[PDB]
């Protein structure tokens, strides 16, 4: 409960973390709620500090938080930062892990643009993952954010726009579970590696599960490399397997970039605009997670429970709810994804009546 940046009170933990805690906290003057992060000094290894200056310098962008205040009080090094919603490996779980075509269509849109913006900026995030994109608050609930630019890296030079040199035997560092082939290879991250990370979380999203996922090994380097074998040797066909072709295309072209190459993000965004369209979706920030959201609370007017909701779901919202169905072996047509819509209105009292209400 004490007091940060003249204005700033820490409020309950949200909250804990490797590199420190993160609470909530009120702006005295305003009553705004905002997010509070702390970092002891006594750190072995900092990097709010960092963190704070990359937020600095990223400032003003669409769906980056607005950083309000970063400094020193006492122990602690202190960020106050815009308070954030769930992040999308939440409402991953939320929706029993598996997202339909259209809400994965319309977050990488979004995330196409944010990552565009961070590039824009000289930056690459290097841990591009689906628990750093985060969703608004309140109003703002259908913005995703991105957050976490601790081990976030200038890739070129800000006044001559000078790329970083090609280098080899690079480490890596966390879960490499979203990580770049070329990453695993310990080449220098790029641009591209954050889009093909990008590119497996929406293959994640859609199947509910990566091939790669759940491994052990003996040591860390063993399991990243087997990480690595799948990752090389499984196809682009095989594990885009029962996707719309823009998803293995979106991926044969991150996997195509040279190392200093500026990406066409706009070619990358018409894809899954094109696809949207194809499969007459809107583009009208209604997410699974909102309107499962909302089927609940008319109902309440547990996996068990949450298939009922997710029924009446999708009858409701019968053109909505496409999802991939994991032993198919090709790509589906956008006429073969739509007759799912079809198959929403022909399942099934007075429950089904009072949803329309
Ligand atoms: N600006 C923010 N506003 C609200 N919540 C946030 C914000 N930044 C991070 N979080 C959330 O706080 C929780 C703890 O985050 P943190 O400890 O930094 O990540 P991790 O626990 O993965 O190391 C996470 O669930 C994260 O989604």
């Amino acid at each position: 409960d004490l007091r940060v940046g003249r204005k700033f009170r820490i409020g309950r933990k949200i909250g804990s973390g490797s590199f420190g805690d993160i609470y909530h906290g009120t702006n005295l003057i305003s009553g705004e709620e905002v997010a509070i992060r702390l970092e002891s000094i006594r750190s072995r290894h900092p990097q709010l500090d960092y963190e704070s200056r990359v937020y600095k310098y990223l400032s003003g962008g669409v769906g980056i938080p607005f950083i309000r205040w970063f400094g020193r009080e006492g122990e602690y090094n202190a960020m106050v930062i815009d308070l954030l919603g769930p992040s999308l490996e939440d409402l991953f779980n939320y929706c029993h892990r598996k997202f339909s075509f259209k809400t994965v269509i319309m977050l990488a849109l979004q995330m196409i643009c944010r990552v565009q913006y961070i590039h824009g900026r000289s930056f690459i995030h290097r841990d591009i993952k689906p628990d750093n994109f985060l969703m608004g608050v309140g109003r703002r609930g259908s913005t995703v954010h991105v957050i976490d630019f601790g081990l976030s890296k200038k890739y070129r030079d800000f006044n001559t726009h000078r790329h970083i040199p090609y280098r080899e035997n690079k480490s890596l560092t966390g879960t490499a579970r979203y990580a770049s082939v070329n990453t695993h290879l310990g080449i220098e991250q790029s641009r591209r590696d954050d889009l093909e990370s990008l590119g497996y979380m929406l293959i994640y999203f859609c199947k509910g599960s990566l091939p790669w996922q759940g491994l052990k090994a003996t040591t860390k380097k063993q399991k990243y490399d087997r990480i690595l074998e799948k990752k090389l040797c499984i196809s682009v066909e095989t594990l885009c397997a029962g996707l719309p072709l823009e998803f293995s295309e979106y991926m044969n072209y991150c996997r195509n970039l040279k190392f200093d190459e500026r990406p066409d993000y706009l070619y990358l965004a018409r894809l899954f605009k094109d696809l949207s369209i194809k499969l007459e979706y809107h583009n009208d920030h209604l997410f699974d997670w909102t309107m499962l959201r909302y089927t609940k609370a008319m109902v309440e007017k547990k996996n068990d429970s949450f298939n009922k909701v997710k029924l009446l779901a999708m009858k409701k919202f019968a053109s909505h709810f496409h999802y991939c169905k994991n032993d198919d072996k090709h790509y589906p047509t956008p006429e073969e994804i739509k007759q799912q819509t079809v198959q929403n209105n022909n399942a099934a009292p007075e429950l089904l009546s009072a949803i329309d209400k």
